[PDB]
RNA sequence: GGAAGUAGAUGGUUCAAGUCCAUUUACUUCCACCA
RNA sequence: GGAAGUAGAUGGUUCAAGUCCAUUUACUUCCACCA
């Protein structure tokens, strides 16, 4: 198979087919009468007004433009007033920015409130940029389309199409700027392989520089780094994703994986070749939109993960889940158990106020001199990573993230071994573990 | 109590009594004819002849006076022949410098040859200070006998005389410097107390002088440092003994304190009470003099100490015994057992040709990338102290001291548990766990 | 909500804290939720 | 025999170890065995 007969095939995997555009097509007429009928300046942006949206995931963003003057308070009760008043059926949840999410004749509609401006330089709301967005691509893009599907087919199917939290990957804006600068989604391909964490893409210059970080400039705003979210791993993955590529092109690429399901035994005997100890403190999950959650949940994972550095559990790697009622964070230490006795450091030999300061302290065992200090021995309060964790967690909830932190308050456990095996976390601990073969299609 | 009366009933354990006294005396009166119908220049020295002894140990050192022509041939062979034809049955073991040790009339004596010197700068033979240490000391020391006789008891009884590598303590010499300095053992004990890593001594110049490193002055050799060999620890011991004897001064800090052995069921309850891996490597003790082995058993003991401890097992001390027959190194872990799998550093995922080749590697587990970089899991050799050590060993008996290394190529065994307890180690084992009572 | 910088104030730990664990006031950004 | 210092000779480990683990020559001391 030739490098040009895959994407052909590729293209159908991302391509909408009719019924889609259509059923799009008139979900977007309907949206046109309804807020004609109401006299509110709108238009559409994003994927759908530029054609670039993948195959099965039709949504359609129409913006307000509001006057400059107009209080973020305004802004957000006119622009709900108008998202509800359109859409056949709604629901509101956000992270900071206002907008209605719904539904027209069977179809996903974002309707976001923005601020009309003349220059998208001191931007008043986070959103302000978009419609300059699409101004900018609307001409460049032409003819280009289907390069852009390519490349977020390529990126979904390998988990990094997204720029929220939950992914830290690639925009579709992102992808559609990478079209105009290199061409194809081949073209693309062939560069990223020599991307580097210092790599500066600015496009309406038309230049690739080096920089301090990994940077690709907005053309509507200089200041603005599309990739600002995009992980360094997540960069480092797509490179690599990229080089396999052009070695060894296959369908393959445009095909998403899924996890398999794992008897609870095989992972138990895994887990005893590593011989390691693996857990996870579960806890009820935040009632709260993913972008509060998970950098939450991110920030939780390292919190215990230092913990249990810092107490020589020695710690491989972590990781953690949200499903649909409770949260896990998942660790695996090298260490299952540690001696009772430690050493703690006293000071040097000439201070006789503070070495008698020091061993004033009632020990179990005689304290020593080693290379011209005192030392003493002491005892830990606890001797597995779990009962570490079980102390950290309860003492320590407030530093756990806001949300996370008050959940863990209120109850948390930890789980380990086979019962910790039928609980919904296989597919992290494969992933955590490097399990070979536990994935597919 | 109060402190005078403490050292009145001290001194009777550090003073000899007329009964050992009259032993040496005619032991002496035995030598200076055997001596002088032989026509051999020769000196008496050390504390035997500046009357600073201990009540006990009795010795004696006679130094052969040598022109300086002679070669390290002629200053051997004569200077052995000498004493083997002086002393009534002897022995000849030595490090580095010659010497025959001997009986003479039921009591101990050590015969040396060394260079008659006028100059003690430039120095031939090892020992060649010694008959100047005596000229300069002769008539210095007179009266103050029993202050060195006390610094020398106190010391012993804290394990902290000598100057041999067993002991890193305090030479017989830098004790009389010291009374010399210090006018007394009361005065003595009393600035110690305000020593530090860098004190310098300096008696024929009498200066409480800092500088570099702990460095007492040879008065004949303006640059030798008489406790050169003091360990810093043990200079770190005394120094607290010292500040302790003050505030509480009691007869048990003469008293040697004896580690009467302890039980290997009491041993084994404490070891799993501070729940660590405590095991030894075992092997057959090299024939060879002390001061040839100890300095070579503390290298064995660091180089698989860092090795575990760069291993993760995070030992916790070291110790070291030598017995009859075997030697025994000594250690306790943090840990027990350490998992399989463990991480390994790869390139950073620019650099594309070494990524290709740390992915080319046979591995059980999908290796990841982590803050830019790829890291694999790969799988221990070893899970456990012992059996880590053990490779160890194998692997690197070479670099563990001369004849500590070689007697570990031949044959070692990795010793644990109650096995361990019944070999004759309980007391360092308590030194080095901590252990009370 | 999370992260980065600035100017601080606390508590705990420890012989010892500008250096370890945490708490907290003010300013300055920035990211995600739309693109 | 151990330690310190001067100029080098490698071998093993590893994606690469000028940095991790060892091997080896020349030279300049020091220290213990007596005090």
């Amino acid at each position: 198979m030739k490098v040009e007969e895959i994407l052909e095939k590729a293209l159908e995997l991302v391509i909408p087919d009719e019924e889609e555009v259509r059923k799009g097509r008139e979900a977007e007429e309907e949206l046109r009468r309804r807020l004609d009928e109401l006299g509110v300046e709108y238009v559409f942006v994003g994927s759908y007004a530029r054609n670039t949206w993948l195959k099965g995931s039709l949504e359609i963003d129409v913006f307000l433009l509001f006057p400059e003057e107009f209080s973020k308070e305004e802004l957000r009760e006119r622009g709900l007033e108008i998202g509800k008043a359109v859409l056949d059926s709604y629901e509101i949840r956000y992270a900071e920015h206002p907008y209605v999410h719904g539904v027209v004749k069977g179809v996903e509609v974002d309707v976001v409130p923005c601020y009309k401006l003349k220059e998208p330089k001191n931007i008043k709301s986070a959103v302000d940029r978009t419609p300059f967005h699409h101004k900018w691509l609307e001409g460049r893009i032409k003819g280009k389309e289907n390069e852009v599907r390519l490349l977020k087919g390529f990126l979904k199917a390998n988990g990094i199409y997204g720029a929220e939290y939950k992914v830290r990957g690639f925009s579709g804006y992102l992808c559609e700027l990478l079209i105009v600068f290199y061409g194809s989604f081949l073209e693309t391909v062939k560069n990223a392989r020599r991307w580097t964490r210092r790599t500066v893409i600015d496009v309406a210059k038309g230049e690739v520089r080096k920089g301090e970080e990994f940077f690709v400039v907005d053309p509507v705003d200089e200041k603005r780094n599309v990739a600002a979210n995009l992980s360094l791993d997540n960069l480092a993955r797509f490179v690599h994703l990229c080089r396999e590529f052009m070695e060894a092109p296959s369908l393959g690429f445009f095909k998403p994986k899924h996890p398999l399901e794992i008897e609870p035994e095989r992972l138990r005997k895994i887990v005893e070749e590593r011989g390691t100890a693996v857990f996870a403190v579960k806890f009820r999950k935040p009632d709260i939109v993913d972008d509060n959650l998970y950098p939450q949940l991110e920030r939780a994972s390292r919190k215990i993960f230092e913990f249990l550095e810092r107490e020589n559990f020695m710690p491989l790697r972590s990781a953690f889940k949200a499903s649909e009622e409770f949260c896990y964070l998942l660790f695996e230490c090298q260490i299952k158990e540690i001696s009772r006795v430690f050493r703690r450091m006293g000071p040097q030999f000439e201070d006789e106020r503070n070495v008698k300061k020091f061993l004033s302290r009632n020990r179990a065992f005689r304290p020593f001199i080693e290379n011209g200090r005192w030392w003493a021995f002491e005892m830990r309060k606890f001797t597995t990573p779990e009962e570490g964790v079980r102390s950290y967690a309860s003492t320590h909830w407030h530093t756990l993230g806001k949300n996370v932190g008050e959940s863990i308050r209120e109850y948390f456990e930890i789980i380990s071994g086979e019962k910790l095996f039928k609980e919904p976390v296989t597919a992290e601990l494969c992933e955590m573990m490097g399990v070979k073969d536990c994935c597919c299609m």
